[PDB]
């Protein structure tokens, strides 16, 4: 079977465990730094196993040896100050995680998403196609929930594409979104797409906002774990996910969401969208700000 | 429990049967004229159950009796003017048994010729036309949709794509209106690629009857027909491509064809009137003329 | 579409939310006392849609307005102390909800589980077989878990019965379990059975004791879901569940953990198992158990 | 991927090769020796899985070349003496080109005699025996316990029931070793009506035969492989009764004989033994008599 290690037993972590059991896709570990918790997490969702049908070993560990030989390690440990701590997470998961699974793609869902991906990659070694990061699917399935309430269709007939990063950085693309293969600005109006566009960019907040104490992890969770199973079943899914350039979109040494093909072997390729001069604007701003933070994390 | 009726347990009334009973859509009721054929089917369909977990009933019938009451009637008893009269003979033979059993439900064809059949279907049973319809896009749409993520490298689950019209020469394809995560598909497939890929899709049918020899598809039929149904029972709302009945429509009056629609719960919700280009609208109004031809047939 | 109303959007309410919607089974309400909270977990799910594939509403409110005609109720808001807080809030929960939804069937979560379910019973007017509490499917899924691990068998393959409520409460039946239709005790020798059995007993605890803060809720909540499942789809599972008694096994008026039938009319059936005198001298001790905690909410 | 390729692409082998594909639980390859019949029914498959969602590849054809390194091989081929000598012809062809290139597969044959033709697949291929089994108890307790389900007025999910020997006459019930979620079977159906459960269960694949009149079963045929072909994928250890190489389990030696196993990556991993009173004795050895005999007139 194959095996998944999820470094960071919290929320968005044993969320996705739940999912990727649920669907048998291989044998889950769960890793945290806190003893007891990745156990009971663990022992909770195995237990569910006879009622939900799946037939995969879910364990629950303080040890990095029991992460040995996996095929994906998602990384959700994460908490200018918050990119030191985050740094520091993530330079110490990658440092014992990676040697063990030399074969492994790693996932990284921690904030500042693009520059953590970007440290997992330097820390691992790793071929850049095998590290990316999990950040557009779930800012495009806001989107596309919103566009499917606001239409009043099926969720499984909107498809949408964008790219950056999260929040201001995100990069919304509502020209490339269809129903069904028509275009979005064929339901919804320009002014009401430009507040669905804008409902996406805070989409975060608007959960944190209602949660008061918490953060969004059904929907992370789910995007995560889409992105593990098209690895690991050679899927071939088109999808913005954090990927490292070296020269699309004109930027270079860099780690940006961007529309890919994933699969077995992580990016399988990176997508060139024939984008115009506004949308090339808010690209360029956003790589800026991306460009930002990763220096500062040099 | 919701309660569908197919009539037709040929292959693919057979086959759709199993989807809808695999999902626990309903209670399935299988009817053919012929004794025996849906009882036995039907059994072997829910001796299967304990193996795929679903506990609905599948009873086979020849009695339209046991159709009574249905959310939805499934129509796959079908066999130029010879094909349009004999199945004419059927459809009304079976609409006029079926409807006034369950003067609720949606009615899906898919006898062909799909668009003529679907518009006796309508005249039949008297049912308002936004509960008489019939599948024919989804499963040309499918077809496209395959051939463009085998030829692009993607996921299925990826590609989407609009197409109107009927089967075959009658089919109206639109690769404008078709997307691969939202991604126009022309950006994926070079022009000459893609009029190969569409050649492909106008002769999908002929293509699985010439390698079979003595049959026709019926796996993808059935998937598309099925999908359809969910539409209905599960009240999803779905954009797809189904022959529906036009007063104006892309210019077209009195006529069923493939367009493309919301699905839900009172059947056809909506009928989307995409901005066609000229070239488009050539292809459309030659499809439509092929279409008016074989309902003016039946007419006669 | 069907509608299930869930009051008490904290672990178990949220993630038995989850699995009714990604099954499709209906309109999801969350209901909860706390403001933000049920909205916030509402939408998060909501916004998973696209990625799951599912078409139900699911919508977080404070209002039980918004709660009426639901086809299920499922009450997730619990927290010699313990009953009477319980008591109050169970009461309150019921008092609102039963009221505008008043063909639903009501599924108890809240502890003490039998007591809570017999006040929802009182409070509701419903008729008995329409109240019901979830417990044994809990136990039993713990139980079978342990077994198929011990055996090396799948999970899909082993089926066991058991009664009364939670921990002390609990009646183990060992001989009422098979694995793909074999006596369990043919796999499972006498004291390893008996070490597995205890381990069912305090299952609950084991989470907490590993959780350190929480308890349990996935599995929890898979049991809810399953239960949910078997009456809005009327599949006449065979299940245990607590239910109210008038001479079975020797008991009458009290909900206790017994063998059903469960279907859309809510209890089809209650199971006449024959128990021996071992077997029974469990049940009538748990049963004089489960007696006290009534008389104490009475 | 895994790759499973199924030999025989007829009702059961298509049908199989459908469940598996929407599972995706590996590359699928179907063959046979009519030219066009598996390359129509893979491409009928594949152009559903838009519809379906799976993302694995469904291939036709007609050369054994491309079966090369399959994880499973499935033997859907087949067609008193005559039947044996017809079969054993069909299977030795089939075994003698697929084994030998894809030596580390795990063999589930289905084609009749059971039992006899699955020695000769264990023959024919020199593959450990632990990886060639039979599927026909899966499909024959299925059928008990669908019929359970239904008298119980309980969900199927919740009936479990294990049986051994062979189909027909050759079936050795069980009802002492099948449960309703941990219950016994006999605790909900009196004794005379059990008894009628068992007859109808024995001549189950006869009672669909005569209700279809020109065919044969093969919905819960290939549930019941497909369920096979899942717990070697994904070593989910199954308990499940299928034909497997007996050398002194219930007193028999060198024969094949339907049998609980548990079944997982490795195939059979291990033979139950189960402790049968006199009267299930008596009913096993009159069932072994009549499968040795088989297995002499093919050895014949
Ligand atoms: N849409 C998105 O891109 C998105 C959405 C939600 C959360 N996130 C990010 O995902 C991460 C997890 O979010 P969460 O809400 O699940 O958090 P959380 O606080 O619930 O869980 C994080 C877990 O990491 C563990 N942890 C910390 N350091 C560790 C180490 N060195 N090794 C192993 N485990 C360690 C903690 O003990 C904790 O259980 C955060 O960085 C957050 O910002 C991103
Ligand atoms: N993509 C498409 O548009 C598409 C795809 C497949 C099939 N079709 C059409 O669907 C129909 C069925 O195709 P099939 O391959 O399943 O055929 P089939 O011959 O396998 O089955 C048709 C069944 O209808 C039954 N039947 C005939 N007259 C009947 C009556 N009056 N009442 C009840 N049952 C009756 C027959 O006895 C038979 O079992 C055909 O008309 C075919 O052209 C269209
Ligand atoms: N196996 C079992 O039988 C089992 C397992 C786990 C939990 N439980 C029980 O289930 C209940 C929920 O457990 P949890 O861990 O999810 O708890 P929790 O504390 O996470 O959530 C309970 C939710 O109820 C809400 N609430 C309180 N009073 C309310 C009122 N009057 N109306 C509406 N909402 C109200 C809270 O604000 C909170 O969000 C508890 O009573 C617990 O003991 C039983
Ligand atoms: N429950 C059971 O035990 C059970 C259930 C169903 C079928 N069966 C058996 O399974 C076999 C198949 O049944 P079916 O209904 O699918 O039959 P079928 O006649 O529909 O299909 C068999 C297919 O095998 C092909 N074939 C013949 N010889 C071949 C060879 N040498 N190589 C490759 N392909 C070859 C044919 O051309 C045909 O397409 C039969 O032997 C039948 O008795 C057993
Ligand atoms: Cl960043
Ligand atoms: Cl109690
Ligand atoms: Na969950
Ligand atoms: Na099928």
């Amino acid at each position: 079977r194959k095996k998944i290690s999820i470094i960071g037993a919290g929320f968005v972590g044993s969320t996705t465990a739940h999912w990727l059991a649920a669907k048998e896709l291989g044998d889950i570990v769960l890793l945290d730094i806190v003893e007891g918790v990745p156990q009971g997490k663990a022992l909770d969702l195995y237990e569910a196993s006879p009622i939900e049908g799946f037939d995969v070993r879910v364990t629950g560990t303080n040890n990095y040896a029991d992460t040995a030989n996996s095929d994906v390690i998602v990384v959700t440990s994460g908490a200018e100050d918050l990119i030191k701590v985050n740094a520091d997470i993530t330079r110490a998961c990658i440092s014992q995680a990676a040697p063990l699974s030399p074969n492994a793609v790693i996932i990284m869902v921690n904030n500042p998403l693009d520059a953590m991906t970007y440290l997992a990659a330097e820390v691992s070694g790793f071929p850049k196609e095998r590290v990316i990061g999990q950040a557009g699917v779930l800012d495009a399935a806001r989107y596309r929930t919103f566009i499917a309430m606001e239409a009043g269709v099926s969720v499984e007939d909107v498809q949408a594409m964008l790219m950056g990063g999260h929040g201001d950085e995100m990069v919304p693309l509502p020209r490339f979104s269809c129903i069904s293969g028509i275009p979005v600005s064929e339901f919804i109006a320009p002014d009401r797409l430009a507040q669905i566009v804008e409902r996406t960019r805070k989409g975060g907040g608007e959960i944190v906002n209602l949660l008061k104490t918490g953060s969004a992890y059904y929907a992370p969770a789910a995007a995560t774990a889409q992105m593990v199973e098209a690895v690991l079943k050679d899927k071939k899914r088109v999808m913005p996910v954090a990927a490292y350039l070296t020269g699309q979109y004109g930027l270079n040494d860099i780690y940006f969401g961007v529309p890919v093909i994933l699969g077995a072997g992580g990016v399988e390729k990176i997508l060139e969208l024939p984008l115009n001069e506004e949308e090339m604007a808010l690209l360029n701003a956003s790589a800026k700000a991306v460009r930002a933070t990763l220096d500062t994390l040099k």
